[PDB]
Parts: structure tokens; C-alpha cells; sequence
């Protein structure tokens, strides 16, 4: 059943979610050639556990067995920070953060481009990135979340990137993942109409080439079918009476923490 969060408890999710974005603002300046996934993730544990007292979601849960789910160019997710893995020039790097705080979780992510840029990767990350940005510009009360899957869609398609169809965004609160389920695509499966104090993630994985997928033998790597690259940047809003407010924003982000559609 869709939740609508109390003032309170929405006070608790803009706590856990600042958290989560400031692993990821945290993390940044060791996100540098040479560096390998495996060290970033415990550095992410440390911080998480030692600084901000709160928990990783993802430690444990159906086994997974790091902190944070760190995935680069063709993986498309679940990546697991491995110690042999080394970051290069050129690399387009995702770093996924759910972080639990007095009960309530904050999920957020974000690419980062490693070194010297691919001008394919770099155009990857920001039509990944607009098109949550635009998803976010339609979230208010009264909204179809089918309405905004299929302008995700159409916007990742007209740039000849596609939809990753296997995963979608979804309800957060007390639970790591809870109704709904927030698909990047249109569907008529999908009939959620919105309302003030739902909160829930919109985190669309855009692949350049084919959607297609197919997962690895260590039974968590997800990679492109086709090895094309793959990007993903995810956030954690509430519905408010006017539209939303994000609340796993970050100072590099550009796009406002609160967005109004009233006048
Ligand atoms: O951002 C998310 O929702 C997210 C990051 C990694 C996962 C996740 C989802 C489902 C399983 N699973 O074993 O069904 C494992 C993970 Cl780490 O979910
Ligand atoms: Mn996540
Ligand atoms: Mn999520
Ligand atoms: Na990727």
C-alpha cells in the first residue's frame, strides 16, 4: 500500500536523504584514476558508519556483500566493489548510496567522469541526468506516474539511448523498497495518481546502445547486452502540496531543492 508520510517521518527521510548525498558529495575527490572500486566502498562504509552513525541498506540485503553499488561503463548495475577493479581515464562511473537513519532510508546516485572525458560518455551522464530532472519538473499532486514514465521514455529514445526496462524506481520510507513501483517507461500496467506525503525515487538506468541486458555468473553484475555504456542518477523526493521537494540533493546538482507549480 502507497504510504503517506507524516510531517514527521518526512523530517526523518530529509535527514537520511541529505546522508546519503553527502556520501556521494564526500566520496568525490577520490573518485580519480588509479583508484580501485573496492577501496571507495569501504571508504563510503567508514564514513557512513563511523561519521554518520546510520547504516548501508544494501550491506546484507539478499546477500549483497558491500556498502555501495559502484558500476562502470557497460554495467548497467549492482556493480560490486572489488579491489582488482581500477578506475581509468575516461571512465563513466556509478556510485548507488542507501543509507538508513533513526529508521527512515535515503537512496541516491549519481555518474562520475574519471579523468580525461569521452565526449560519448559525458553525453551518456547528461541526457541520463535530464532526463530525471525532467521527470522531477512533473511531480505534483494529481500527476499520473504513467505521464512520467513515458516522458522519460520518449526523451531517452529522440536521443537514440534506450530505457533499461528490469528495474524501476519505487516507494521508500521505513522500507528500503516499497509501493510504488516507479517504471522509467510507459506501461498500462501504471495508474498511480500522486498526493502530498509520498515519498519515492526516480532513478532511470539509460543505455546508448540496445536495452537489453544480461546479468554475470557472480549472480549480481548487470551488463549491457550489446557492451554499450550504460548511466544512472537516482533521487529521493516527497510529493508536496505544489509539486516536490528532493531530498537527496547535492551542491553539483542544478536544479532546485524545492520545486512549486503554484502561483
Ligand atoms: O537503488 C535501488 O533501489 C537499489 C540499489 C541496489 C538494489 C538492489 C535491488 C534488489 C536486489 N535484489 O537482490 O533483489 C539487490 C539490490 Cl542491492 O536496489
Ligand atoms: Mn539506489
Ligand atoms: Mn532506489
Ligand atoms: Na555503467
Amino acid at each position: 500500500a502507497i504510504s503517506i508520510k507524516t510531517p514527521e517521518d518526512i523530517e526523518k527521510m530529509r535527514v537520511a536523504g541529505r546522508l546519503a548525498a553527502e556520501v556521494l558529495e564526500m566520496i568525490e575527490p577520490y573518485v580519480k584514476p588509479g583508484v580501485s572500486t573496492g577501496e571507495l566502498d569501504r571508504i563510503c562504509n567508514d564514513y557512513i558508519v563511523n561519521e554518520q552513525h546510520a547504516v548501508s541498506a544494501c550491506l546484507g540485503y539478499h546477500g549483497y556483500p558491500k556498502s555501495v553499488c559502484i558500476s562502470i561503463n557497460e554495467v548497467v548495475c549492482h556493480g560490486i566493489p572489488d579491489d582488482a577493479k581500477l578506475l581509468k581515464d575516461g571512465d563513466i562511473v556509478n556510485i548507488d548510496v542507501t543509507v538508513i537513519k533513526d529508521g527512515f532510508h535515503g537512496d541516491t546516485s549519481k555518474m562520475f567522469i574519471v579523468g580525461k572525458p569521452t565526449i560519448m560518455g559525458e553525453r551518456l551522464c547528461r541526457i541520463t541526468q535530464e532526463s530525471l530532472y525532467l521527470a522531477l519538473r512533473m511531480v505534483k499532486p494529481g500527476i499520473n506516474l504513467r505521464e512520467i514514465g513515458a516522458a522519460i521514455q520518449k526523451f531517452v529514445e529522440a536521443e537514440g539511448f534506450s530505457v533499461v526496462r528490469e528495474y524501476c524506481g519505487h516507494g521508500i520510507g521505513r522500507g528500503f523498497h516499497e509501493e510504488p513501483q516507479v517504471l522509467h517507461y510507459d506501461s498500462r500496467e501504471t495508474n498511480v495518481v500522486l498526493k502530498p506525503g509520498m515519498t519515492f525515487t526516480i532513478e532511470p538506468m539509460v543505455n546508448a546502445g540496445k536495452k537489453e541486458i544480461r546479468t554475470m555468473k557472480d549472480g549480481w553484475t548487470v551488463k549491457t547486452k550489446d557492451r554499450s555504456l550504460s548511466a544512472q542518477y537516482e533521487h529521493t523526493i516527497v510529493v508536496t502540496d505544489n509539486g516536490c521537494e528532493i531530498l537527496t540533493l547535492r551542491k553539483d546538482d542544478t536544479i532546485p531543492a524545492i520545486i512549486s507549480h503554484d502561483e
